[PDB]
């Protein structure tokens, strides 16, 4: 199980918002990387300081070389939080 958690991006329960702050990554590179660790990826939003990305509260994400920490504040958003497009929809 896991303690109850809410997205800082959307307010939806069932998500913990992380911030990805390095190294340089495109959004699709970040999402492919996380999916590659078997992580279910929720909504994402590009920001000035990096990317906000929702992961499941059970997750304890570890991606080598990536700084991925629980977000403290949502700021500097450049776009609405949205789910990544599946290839059929892209
Ligand atoms: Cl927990
Ligand atoms: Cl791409
Ligand atoms: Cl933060
Ligand atoms: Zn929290
Ligand atoms: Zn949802
Ligand atoms: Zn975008």
């Amino acid at each position: 199980g896991a303690m109850a958690e809410r997205s800082l991006l959307t307010g939806e329960e069932g998500w913990r918002t992380y911030k990805a702050t390095g190294p340089a990554l495109s959004l699709p590179a970040l999402v492919a990387l996380l999916k590659g660790q078997g992580l279910e990826v929720g909504k994402v939003a590009e920001a000035e300081g990096g990317f906000y990305v929702d992961l499941r509260p059970e997750a304890r994400p570890e991606v080598a070389g990536l700084r991925l920490e629980p977000a403290r504040r949502v700021e500097g958003l450049l776009e609405i939080p949205s789910r990544t497009r599946r290839p059929a929809r892209a």
